């Protein structure tokens, strides 16, 4: 029988490292991208938070048998806390937490997602808006701290979730060094099943991105997963494996497939382009999904142009699949101990 | 080694008929419904020449190697001539053929269903408007029929075509007796290998429909298929079989997939109505598709009042395969002399 959590590292390459988180709902190999779940393999999957409060309700996904039973999916699935969404989509700050057109508190945040049944829920934090001066940026993670630890004692208190569940840790400090470690030290003396990288992905670009995550990542602890929120694409999931990331989510996938946008080995295309109305190759070369088993780009292109869903559909499944296969050889190389070799030859076709 | 064409009658009950159509590329059981190609089981599919022929054209799929390869299916496609979607989407009408806004006649409509592949090619025809005076059915109906001549000249001349493909006729007449039986005579005079019930699904209502299928349809060589062109609802199509229709098309299964509507044995469904939300049956209580195996009526409400595509495609899939078990009960119950009462029980359950 599965642990409620484990994570063991059975392989590392510089920062790089794969292994596997066993929980009881399933083992999660690592590093891991986690899709969305209600785009269509994936180990994980991720529970909309923010949009399953309004619609149709915590309480009531709890009376429909919890997120696991609505979905119909048995194996892991991770929940955000609800605030990111609240202050990108809907809003009113306090220590209590942020009103919007409800309240939404750490209690209440960790109460939802116990609601949906999630087996990964995240602590209540702010993501520190960017660009953000040093005293805002430490007023802000002094803030997401007191909130972790009102997330830690709110999920205690919940047997079924703390004996069953999982709880991630969330690190801010926007750009600076001195916040970063602040707050890492802060999460590891609370204690987290796992720890989140924060506040990136919110429009400092990759070279801000990674820069920040060459010093924010050694300070979380070595032994407990990575999850950097929020990212992204390709080549940005490459980079941060190699600063010790672990576990990335992102609506690149999803969202490109709906909008015309294929991701390959030779860098992402436009279907809808005329360039591809004759072309016969499948979406992507070397790729095992069943739609470039079956379909060509000439076809997918007719299908999107013509306004079909099933183009959409194709899209995205196509690039789902993508980027568990760009993760599968991510954890092959590592665990062979070619991943340099493999980040290096990815990006040079991929940027070619 | 299947024949080119060949139609063969298994069982009747009544004017019901129940058998096989065997082509080059497989065998059709009929009564036959015929999804369209690009929805998403089926033994036929069909082809959308109108859309085809503008986008990319006729030529540009031949030069793709044709539907078949195209669209990734290897069994028969059956195609319209053209015209009906002209007539609806789109003119100038002439002895010719029709000019819009290209000119189609039936030897254009015959090459470009040549170049897309089809192994069902439809004469060219004019489906006359509804209502119709006498002299103005007569008119349409005589046109069509010099149509139907030039239609069976210009397949026979391409011999790829003559050999592989078979061709259908197309009665018209409005909703007169007298047109209908002229029209009948010209098609068989002609020589077709299947025959089709045109003029209808055009306003005219069921009742009304059926009255003009009670005199229509036996005009028809009884011993090749006689398809009805445009039906449609699940009750329509029962009705038709009753009357000696053996093959179907209708956009009902797609158009009610993308717009919310399910059809169930115990009638259509709009799942997006606040009933469903908490509704944890499968979209039907007895259909053995993938989604209702899976997936409850909440969520595929909840998916689609989402805006999420997997929803509108979990429809669709649901709606073919619903419109595929009810052809495979009308086949089993005429096959078993058991069709009259299947009729009755099935009425008295969608319209409960
Ligand atoms: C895009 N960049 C980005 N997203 C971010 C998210 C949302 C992820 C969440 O976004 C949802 O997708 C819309 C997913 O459900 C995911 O939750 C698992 C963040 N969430 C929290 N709690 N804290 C952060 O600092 C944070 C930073 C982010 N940067
Ligand atoms: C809706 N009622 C209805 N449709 C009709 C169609 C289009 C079927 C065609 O419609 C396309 O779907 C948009 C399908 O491709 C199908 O072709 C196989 C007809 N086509 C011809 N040639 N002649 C007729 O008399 C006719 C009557 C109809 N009544
Ligand atoms: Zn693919
Ligand atoms: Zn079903």
């Amino acid at each position: 029988d599965r642990p409620r959590f484990s994570f063991s590292i059975a392989a590392r390459e510089g920062k790089a490292r794969t292994g596997t988180i066993e929980m009881k709902r399933g083992v999660i190999r690592t590093p891991a991208f986690m899709p969305v779940g209600t785009a269509a393999g994936a180990d994980i999957i991720l529970g909309n938070t923010y949009h399953l409060m309004l619609r149709p309700g915590a309480e009531r996904i709890a009376k429909l048998g919890g997120l696991h039973s609505f979905m119909g999916w048995d194996r892991p699935i991770l929940t955000d806390s609800g605030g990111y969404q609240v202050m990108s989509l809907s809003t009113k700050q306090s220590e209590e937490g942020v009103t919007f057109k409800h309240m939404l508190s750490p209690e209440r945040s960790i109460e939802i997602q116990h609601l949906l049944g999630s087996d990964i829920v995240m602590a209540f934090d702010e993501c520190t808006p960017y660009p953000a001066t040093p005293s805002r940026a430490a007023s802000s993670m002094e803030r997401s701290m007191r909130w972790a630890k009102r997330s830690r004692d709110a999920f205690d208190s919940r047997k079924e979730q703390a004996e069953n569940a999982a709880l991630f840790g969330i690190q801010q400090g926007s750009v600076f060094e001195n916040l970063r470690q602040q707050s890492a030290d802060a999460l590891a003396e609370i204690g987290f099943d796992g720890y989140a990288v924060g506040g990136l992905a919110v429009g400092e670009g990759q070279d801000e991105m990674f820069r920040v995550l060459d010093f924010s990542v050694p300070m979380l602890p070595d032994d407990k997963p990575h999850y950097l929120m929020g990212v992204g694409k390709p080549d940005d999931i490459v980079g941060a494996v190699e600063r010790g990331i672990d576990m990335f989510d992102c609506v690149l996938p999803t969202r490109s497939g709906r909008n015309g946008q294929a991701f390959t080995w030779d860098g992402p295309i436009n279907i809808r382009n005329a360039r591809f109305s004759e072309d016969l190759k499948p979406l992507d070369s070397e790729c095992h999904c069943a739609v470039c088993q079956k379909w060509s780009r000439a076809y997918i292109h007719h299908l999107i142009r013509a306004g079909e869903i099933l183009g959409a559909m194709l899209m995205t499944e196509h690039n789902i699949a993508f980027y568990q296969q760009l993760m599968q050889k991510i954890r092959d190389s590592i665990s062979e101990g070619r991943f340099s070799q493999f980040a290096q030859d990815f990006r040079a076709r991929y940027f070619a």
